[PDB]
């Protein structure tokens, strides 16, 4: 997704 972002997702 991007992650490290809104929450996170696959890279978080």
């Amino acid at each position: 997704v991007q992650a490290r972002w809104e929450a996170a997702f696959d890279l978080d």
